Formats: C-alpha cells, sequence, structure tokens
C-alpha cells in the first residue's frame, strides 16, 4: 500500500491482516455496471443504496440489515455493503446475509489491499468490489483490478482528485466512483467532485459517492453525465427518501 497517515494508515494495516473466509456463492455474478447502463436507458435514476452502521463522516446508527435490504430491493439499482469493521462497524456476515436476501447486484465496500479480500467478496456473494486509488500504489491497483476481472467483476475504482484519475484511466478503469469528501481535509467538496466528473471519458460508467443528498443535486449531476449515485447516510437515516430521490 501507499504510506499514509492517521486513520487511513490504521485501516490499511488492519486490512492487511483481515482473515479470509471459506464460503460458496449461491448464484452467478450480476453485473452492477451493466444494470446501471440499463437504468440509464430507461431514465430511471440509478441509486446504489449503502448499508453501513457507522462512518468517520459522522453516521452512527443501528438498523436491521435484511429489513433495509428488502426495502431497498424495490427501488435501488444495487446495494453497497461496507464490510470494514473498525471505523464502519461492518462485517462479512452482514454482506453474506444481505447478498442472500435480495436479487439486485451487490458492491462490497472496504479497504482492499490484498487478493484474499476480493476472494472474500466473491465467495460471500458480492458482484463487485471497491478499489481505492489513494491507498494503493499504481502497480498494486493494476494487479487488483486484473484479479477482480478474473472473477468476472468490474471493480468500482474510487478517485478523490486528478492524480487518482490519471492512474485510474491509465490502467483502463471502466467503472469509476468520484468521492465528495476529501481524504486530506475530511471535508465535503462538491465543486471538486463536479470537476472530476467532467474529466472522465464517456465510455466509463461514473458513480457519484454521497452521504447526504437531495433530488435537485441528483438531477444536476445526471445532467453532467453521472450514471449512478452511491448514497449512504441519508438513506441509512431515512430509507424512504430513496423514493423521492428517484421520482
Ligand atoms: C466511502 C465508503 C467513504 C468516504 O468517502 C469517506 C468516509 C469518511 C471520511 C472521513 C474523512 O476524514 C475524517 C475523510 C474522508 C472520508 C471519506
Amino acid at each position: 500500500p501507499r504510506y499514509l497517515k492517521g486513520w487511513l494508515e490504521d485501516v490499511v494495516q488492519l486490512s492487511l491482516r483481515r482473515p479470509s473466509v471459506r464460503a460458496s456463492r449461491q448464484r452467478p455474478i450480476i453485473s452492477l455496471n451493466e444494470r446501471i447502463l440499463e437504468f440509464n436507458k430507461r431514465n430511471i435514476t440509478a441509486i446504489i443504496a449503502v448499508y453501513e452502521r457507522k462512518s468517520p463522516s459522522g453516521l452512527d446508527v443501528e438498523r436491521d440489515p435484511i429489513e433495509y435490504a428488502k426495502f431497498m430491493e424495490r427501488y435501488a439499482v444495487g446495494l453497497s455493503i461496507t464490510t470494514e469493521e473498525k471505523y464502519f462497524n461492518g462485517s462479512y456476515e452482514t454482506l453474506r446475509k444481505i447478498a442472500s436476501s435480495v436479487s439486485i447486484p451487490i458492491l462490497m465496500s472496504d479497504f482492499i489491499v490484498k487478493e484474499s479480500q476480493i476472494d472474500d467478496a466473491y465467495n460471500l456473494g458480492a458482484d463487485t468490489v471497491l478499489l481505492i486509488v489513494k491507498i494503493l500504489t499504481e502497480r498494486e491497483l493494476e494487479s487488483l483490478l486484473e484479479y477482480a476481472r478474473s472473477y468476472g467483476m468490474e471493480p468500482l475504482i474510487l478517485i478523490n482528485d486528478e492524480n487518482d484519475l490519471d492512474i485510474a484511466l491509465r490502467i483502463g478503469a471502466r467503472f469509476i466512483g468520484i468521492m465528495s469528501r476529501d481524504f486530506e481535509t475530511g471535508e465535503i467538496n462538491k465543486e471538486n467532485q463536479r470537476k472530476l466528473i467532467s474529466m472522465i471519458p464517456s465510455n466509463v460508467v461514473k458513480v457519484a459517492k454521497l452521504g447526504i443528498s437531495e433530488r435537485n443535486e441528483i438531477e444536476e449531476l445526471r445532467k453532467l453525465g453521472v450514471n449512478a449515485f452511491l448514497i449512504s447516510s441519508s438513506l441509512m437515516r431515512n430509507p424512504e427518501k430513496i423514493k423521492e430521490l428517484i421520482e
């Protein structure tokens, strides 16, 4: 991994030692990026609803994962399950249960630094994984992209700035997430997110990552070429908001 500071360095070290699972998935991969493109054709706003109890951004709640997932199955293009334990209060069992409770595609959301974490995602039923440019060297990111693809996954490669984008495009990312919160400052920076979106070629499926959001903002971003929205806090706090965000 990169040499990092603070909580991000800590979560990387923890991830390096994450024990792997032994499990068999129950169905083939369903492509998340392809379903997004289907929703786009039909002008159905494509929201990837996040299940996570906690975040360093300030979310800290309890909610039954299966009840949340079954509600979201009706509306969301896919679900993202944050499996990082220490900072996000996630778990592999949470992913397993959700992926086994609904029919729509599943993103595993964690700090992936080794191949066995991709094995874990696949074996627990996820359809794809998040890879984060900032935490990996370019060589590591390239290798993990290839490894995900060897399972039939197209990972969601998460960028925070132009430097991250340069790397992601060079290695041929086809599914890019654009953060709204800055790793360096801890602050929401919506202007930077829109700039980055405008730098991504049309052949890449683009996902805007958001905690709080509102329908107005979704419409504007869609206008700018965003294909889908990865939304956490506001849906964890009020699940029914997704209906207003897509209608
Ligand atoms: C996405 C799974 C997480 C995300 O974008 C995020 C969460 C929390 C957080 C905290 C920061 O400083 C405390 C910076 C960035 C950041 C990003």
